[PDB]
């Protein structure tokens, strides 16, 4: 029996990784999750200069999930581009580097330098579509002529293969529209579903106040409450993009879990929520309940049951 | 001491009632709704004529709540207007009719019906924006420029004070829009967030498969899976539409939970899955919950804390 993944001409140990934006954000949290049991590690979305981030609280987590609005603080750009140049260990595992940019502008810049890192090193990139654009617009996910300029763009100036990190969706006409958008763009080889579930609002009964600090308490939601979310995103994508992979993320916490992302379509399964609460001793318990799981069922491989979800009569 | 209220020119007993769906499809349900402890009742959503929905299993609840796509089966706009008209007993408490049609013609055509017994008997309408899909277009209220047709033909048709049910949006810039549509319609004067989360999956571990027959196991998602998607939607439309009054729904199981909507913004408390998996006798528990929780904190009316949920800085 074995959780062994080649894709992208990359071999992965197991399917597990981090969610972006968790642990990994300084070197030592990228060390870390090098020296964990997961299969891969992404650093924090990145824009070409530092930033602080949001004030704090800026997350905040209960036992169905957790709510943030960090306001993409990280290290920059270059030094994200450091790690993965000179000083991550390929050895352990593959790496993954998430860039948001504030504008189309910004992630050319980002891409155009990190293409010959991609080439030389094998660092994989995922672009944050679930991402501000100009404010009093959508996130750029969420604008679909927005979405094609930035995947023109992004592809013309980087040229090797990426993917693309997409919030959820919730109308069937949405997943068609965004599947299509994405079908256009042969470079996008895996898409990433799902972001948190935007602009939630979790109030505590006891002090009658809203549990973070920016956007009046609005932010976006992971955990428990987002799996069902989740598991529907990497379905419809996992449908509608036949050549391109599907990673999941949302909602796990447990093998099970990921079993029925996987179930769904995804090949990677990623984990935000949970690895911020557990911390990295998350993948060993993930990686023995999967293998659990699989051993009941009389599964060797995740491609036996990979996208085999059933549908009734 | 005790919860009764006067909203849109009726007297409540209490905040709660069923939300549109559960339990209130049939004139037994309708009875069963009116016999409750509830403050109000709304009807099933309707069309011109009867339908029998989508295949069964169609609605399936588990700890975290349910999921469905129930297809829109009901009596027919025939039947509820004759409950309306000549069965509801309004001496127990005020009854909302809620109506779908599949295009705006078929609301006109129903609300100009309505009209004469709303305006003789007190009914009042909740007009559900949500729809069937349709491949190629979005469901009504997430396209502005339908949603603002559905409203500009459906108040000049109508031409008395009434409500829409609202799906939950996700992102500021469309809490804006959106709000901005209703805030040009005077004869809306009651906003319900929210319908249920769409285009969810679950999937159950053990059969390998989704757990409701159409949509290929894709369905709208409540409970407490929503709640402060929920909240967020009441107290973003409470805050952006200070003319009109605001219900409540979603992820309500305890009268906390009724205390959070409430705070959010929310003049009634509608109940959908936890009413359908518990039945009837919740209303006599939030209510008490609820007293509990307002004698506890020394708060003697729903006025007192009405949108007064508190922000950090
Ligand atoms: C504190 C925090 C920071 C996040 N930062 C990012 C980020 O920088 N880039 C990104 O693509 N997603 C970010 N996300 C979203 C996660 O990657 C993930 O999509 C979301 O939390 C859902 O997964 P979960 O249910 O396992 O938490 C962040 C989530 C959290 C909780
Ligand atoms: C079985 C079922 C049927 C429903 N039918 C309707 C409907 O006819 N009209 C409508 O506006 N909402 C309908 N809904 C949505 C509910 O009114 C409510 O918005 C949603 O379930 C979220 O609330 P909850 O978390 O309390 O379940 C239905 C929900 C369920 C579970
Ligand atoms: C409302 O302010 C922001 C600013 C940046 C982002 C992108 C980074 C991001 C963040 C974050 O840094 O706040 N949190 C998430 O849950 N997902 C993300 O993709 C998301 C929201
Ligand atoms: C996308 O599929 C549907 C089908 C019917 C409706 C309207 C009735 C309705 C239903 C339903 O009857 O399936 N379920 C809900 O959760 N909310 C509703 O508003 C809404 C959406």
């Amino acid at each position: 029996m074995c959780l062994k993944l080649n894709l992208l001409d990359h071999v992965f140990a197991n399917p597990f990784m981090n969610a972006a934006g968790v642990l990994c954000s300084t070197e030592e949290d990228l060390r870390c999750m090098t020296a964990s049991s997961s299969g891969a590690l992404v650093s924090k979305s990145c824009t070409s200069a530092p930033r602080d981030g949001n004030p704090e609280p800026r997350y905040m987590a209960f036992p169905l999930g957790s709510i943030n609005s960090m306001g993409l603080p990280n290290l920059g750009f270059d030094f994200y581009l450091k790690y993965a140049s000179d000083l991550h260990d390929y050895s352990k595992k593959p790496l993954f580097l998430s860039i948001s940019g504030l504008s189309v502008e910004e992630n050319v810049a980002m891409v155009r330098r990190l293409a010959p890192v991609a080439q030389e090193k094998g660092v994989l990139l995922e672009l944050n579509l679930s991402c501000p654009n100009v404010p009093g617009k959508p996130q750029v996910a969420y604008d679909f002529e927005a979405m094609r300029t930035y995947l023109q763009q992004v592809s013309l100036a980087y040229g090797l293969p990426f993917g693309v990190k997409m919030p959820p969706y919730f109308d069937i006409a949405h997943f068609d529209t965004a599947a299509a958008v994405l079908n256009e763009f042969p470079l996008v080889k895996f898409v990433t579903c799902v972001n948190s579930v935007g602009n939630g609002l979790v109030i505590d009964a006891e002090s009658e106040s809203v549990v973070i600090k920016p956007k009046q308490g609005f932010g976006g939601l992971g955990g428990k409450y987002i799996l069902p979310t989740a598991l529907a995103n990497v379905n419809a994508f996992y449908r509608r993009c036949p050549d391109k992979l599907v990673f999941g993320c949302g909602g796990v916490y447990s093998g099970e879990d990921a079993f029925l992302h996987i179930l769904a379509g995804a090949s990677m399964v990623q984990v935000g929520t949970a690895l911020q609460e557990e911390g990295p001793g998350i993948f060993t318990r993930l990686e023995d309940e999967l293998l659990e799981i699989m051993a009941r069922k009389g599964y060797r491989t995740l491609e036996e049951f990979r996208g085999r979800v059933k549908t009734i009569e």
